[PDB]
């Protein structure tokens, strides 16, 4: 089975060849860094930083949401939310029309659990994401969020592109920790909670675009 | 309305003239602690301890827990949750049984919730808690617990009597913090959250009995 109906079929392999799909997309070092060899960068307290996808799986998906073009987002209300009124808008699109939702759940699954269950003794991740979208951030189209939290146990931040070169500013601020993550990596991810003891804030950008992708995770 | 059938009605009388409750139950400094004058500690991080109620009123309820009689707890499995079976047994009685729950319940809602909007900003309580017990920590009947969690987004503990003078041994201590409780006080109150980024085990007490109060906020 193979849906040639598709700009990069390789994605969706993952059930079909796991082995293939994880050698290539997956970043190196993340074998390394679940083993537990350093990599994982804790700059905040209760915060994480170990690498996750590598530049190839990022790169495809930028290009498959560049050629999903319906940016929607960026008003208060929400279409795609029971209750029909959003806390916070963002221009992103969501993994449910991209068709990448159950893709995403199942690499969750595999290789964030274990992470999160690594970090964290004593805890038992079921990988239940209800919302996971790509939001991108431009100068004239969505500033800096809010200050407002992640209603879910653990917020994931991924960035999509490398710093400096594809974007200019900042990224997020921690006011409870007073600190704040000026060096986003393209190819690590944080991980860290957001329910109550985060605050979370979002930093501006002067020059370039940014895209992230973030999944609310048990909610 | 007064009624007689408790060994200490002015217990329930907490709503029936909230000046009197607080005047005779309160802790003295709590409104100091309220106003941010000191009082709150921070032995931790991410951890209060300021002092709560007042020595009557843990006398109240060390009495009233006493006379009780039902002091159920002590195996895995147990009738009154939902699910059948107990994550971590103890010798604990259920609010519930004794009727003081609705008690306990306004009582947070009126001084636990500011103090909790105050201390953490950004943050909205609205004091939804459902398991709550009081537990009598024996070394000759109940030991030390092994480390886990908490399935709330808050966890609030009182001491109910005075350490060494009644009671012998140890109070908390932080897997991943390096941080020991080993000076509790009465009235002073541990509030943190329990569910992500805190391991806790609870030491072991040695003579006497330990009285605590646990509850288990925002579930």
């Amino acid at each position: 089975r193979y849906d040639t109906e598709h700009l990069h079929p390789d994605l969706w392999q993952i059930f079909d060849n796991p082995v293939d799909w994880k050698e290539q997309y997956i970043h190196e070092n993340y074998s390394r860094a679940l083993e537990g060899e350093g990599i994982v960068e804790q700059p905040c307290p209760d915060v994480y930083w170990f690498p996750l996808l590598s530049e190839q799986m990022c790169d495809e998906l930028v290009a498959e949401m560049e050629h999903y073009g319906q940016w929607s987002g960026g008003r208060h209300e929400d279409s795609r939310l029971a209750g029909g009124y959003e806390n916070v808008p963002t221009v992103d699109i969501h993994m449910k029309q991209v068709g990448y939702e159950d893709q995403w759940l199942q690499l969750l699954r595999t290789y964030v659990g274990p992470m999160t269950e690594s970090l964290f003794p004593g805890y038992h991740t079921k990988a239940r994401a209800v919302m996971n979208f790509v939001v991108r951030y431009r100068p004239d189209e969505q500033p800096s969020l809010r200050p407002h939290h992640d209603s879910s146990t653990f917020t994931l931040n991924v960035a999509l592109n490398h710093k400096g070169l594809d974007y200019e500013g900042g990224g997020c601020r921690f006011l409870r920790y007073d600190c704040v993550i000026s060096s986003p990596r393209k190819g690590w991810a944080l991980l860290h909670p957001g329910r109550l003891t985060h605050y979370h804030e979002g930093l501006p950008t002067t020059w370039g675009t940014r895209y992230i992708m973030v999944s609310f995770v048990d909610p």
